[PDB]
C-alpha cells in the first residue's frame, strides 16, 4: 500500500522459503549464498523441508551472546542448488529502536501476509517460553501462532525475525550484520 510494504514485498518475493521441521512450518529468511535463519525453537535437524523439497542441513548454529544467553536465532546452511540474493547490506550494525515496521509471513496457513506493526522498541531481556533471551525487539500487535520466522523490516532495513508474543505484544530476535561476516 506504501513504501514500507514495497520494501517488505521485495524481501519476501526473493529472500524467503517455506521451512518445515518436526515442530512446524516457518517463514525462513535467506541472507546470502545458501545461508538462512529460523527461530531456534524450530529445532532444525540433519534434514529440513524447503518449499516441500527434502534438503540436507550442511551446518546449523543456535546463536548465544557472550553472556552465554539465548538469542533465539539459528543460522542454517542448506544443501540447495541455488543461492539467495545477498541482502547483508540491509542488516543493521547495532542494537536500535525503529519507527513504522512491517512483519511479513509466507506459509501454507498465511500466504502473502503483511502486518504494519508500528513502533519497534529495543526491549532487551525477555523470558521467552521460560528461556532467558537477549536482543529482543517488541511491537504492540497481537501476533498469533503461525507467524514465527516472519521478517521484520523498515524501509531499507531487515531488522529481525518474529519469535513470540503474549497476546497483546509481539517479539522479534534482532538480526545484526556481524552474525553473517565470512
Ligand atoms: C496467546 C499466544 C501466546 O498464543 C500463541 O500461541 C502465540 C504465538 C505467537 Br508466534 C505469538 O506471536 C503470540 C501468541 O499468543
Amino acid at each position: 500500500m506504501g513504501p514500507g510494504f514495497d520494501f517488505a514485498q521485495a524481501i519476501m518475493k526473493k529472500n524467503t522459503v517455506i521451512a518445515r521441521t518436526e515442530k512446524g512450518e516457518f517463514t525462513m529468511l535467506g541472507v546470502y549464498d545458501r545461508v538462512a535463519v529460523i527461530p531456534t525453537h524450530a529445532s532444525v535437524g540433519e534434514i529440513i523441508y524447503i518449499n516441500d523439497v527434502e534438503t540436507r542441513v550442511l551446518d546449523a548454529c543456535a546463536l548465544r551472546d557472550l553472556t552465554d544467553t539465548n538469542l533465539e536465532i539459528t543460522i542454517v546452511k542448506l544443501d540447495r542448488n541455488q543461492k539467495f540474493r545477498d541482502i547483508r547490506h540491509f542488516l543493521p550494525r547495532c542494537e536500535d529502536d525503529y519507527n513504522d515496521a512491517v512483519l511479513s509471513v509466507h506459509t501454507s496457513k498465511f500466504p502473502n501476509m503483511y502486518i504494519p506493526v508500528g513502533q519497534v522498541t529495543n526491549y532487551g531481556f525477555l523470558n521467552l517460553g521460560g528461556t532467558p533471551t537477549h536482543r529482543i525487539l517488541m511491537y504492540n500487535f497481537p501476533t498469533r501462532a503461525g507467524q514465527c520466522g516472519g521478517v521484520v523490516t523498515t524501509t531499507g532495513k531487515v531488522i529481525g525475525i518474529h519469535v513470540g508474543g503474549n497476546g497483546a505484544q509481539g517479539f522479534a530476535a534482532m538480526l545484526l550484520h556481524s552474525y553473517f561476516t565470512d
